[PDB]
């Protein structure tokens, strides 16, 4: 069996923390689901670089579960995510059923708009820091990834790799993250 | 005025390879077009991710000379790029008025396809270093960037951070460079 993967894209996503952890969890062998959350329509990221998801959220919320959600950041896509009631109900959902939930940058914001693993330690973009902290629902992190049970968060796009095979290790094991990073050449 | 980029996106080209430089360098104020080298139609990358290009490379073509060019890798994608006219043609002209030419991971065998740059220093993902050395046009390096006169080179997604960073400064500058790397969390 493989594990599944649903990664949650919104307009004014950071394209590179978009597309590392999907080509990163790819390699492991991971089931990705690519899903706009506006629908199937190609998503404009915060660079300009547009992508064409593989389904819509609606359609993709019918097939799980997944064994991570994914929610990549930007500061535009962090806040669609964080206004969205389907994206809110994926998240209470992976919760309850304990499943892996994985944010980077803006992206654990969403957490704290959804109320999802408060009392964890928690990363974000440096940037993203008070917004996330405001009233002291998480613990802050400095480190490039921080991991508690199953709120796995990171920092910025320079830390993607380092995320994606946190990801790819939470799911499939240590062996396979470093069977697929040596061919990353990082 | 700003600097422009031209970015060839073939089928099979490494998605993260395509994203971060374009992404960087945007971040470095380059104006930059994704051009798709089979047209303006989606473009299906190494690991699936499916991209929009800015424009058909046919039609971006009228609109050079750009400060540089850009080569994603991914075997595929690279092998794509190595059979056309047109990346051919775009390489020669951009090499005859010393314009920059960089190339990632496999996509520097586009350049020994088109006779571009022999004589030169460059590297490439470890998997292509033999393609690369056919004939032994060019000197090959392990350095993860490498860097002589207006031939770039990189070796693969793990390098493509310095990549890019590497093309901003030797676009924009030093400075330039050192303040996009900052909010990347590097």
């Amino acid at each position: 069996a493989s594990k599944r993967a649903l990664v949650i894209l919104a307009k004014g996503a950071e394209e590179m923390e978009t597309v590392i952890p999907v080509d990163v969890m790819r390699r492991a062998g991971i089931k990705v689901t690519v899903a706009g959350l506006a629908g199937k329509d190609p998503v404009q990221c915060s660079r300009d670089v547009v992508i064409c998801p593989d389904a819509s959220l609606e359609d993709a919320k019918k097939e799980g579960p997944y064994d991570v959600v994914v929610l990549p950041g930007g500061n535009l896509g962090a806040q669609n995510l964080s206004e969205s009631a389907a994206v809110k109900e994926i998240l209470k959902e992976q919760e309850n059923r304990k499943g892996l939930i994985a944010a980077i940058c803006a992206g654990p914001t969403a957490l704290l708009a959804h109320e999802i693993g408060f009392g964890s330690k928690v990363t974000t973009h440096p940037l993203a820091k008070d917004k996330m902290m405001n009233g002291g629902h998480y613990t802050y992190s400095e480190n490039r990834v921080e991991k508690d049970g199953l709120i796995l968060t990171s920092r910025g796009p320079g830390t993607s790799f380092k995320f994606a095979l946190a990801i790819v290790e939470a799911l499939n094991g240590k062996e396979v993250a470093a069977q697929v990073k040596a061919p990353l050449v990082l």
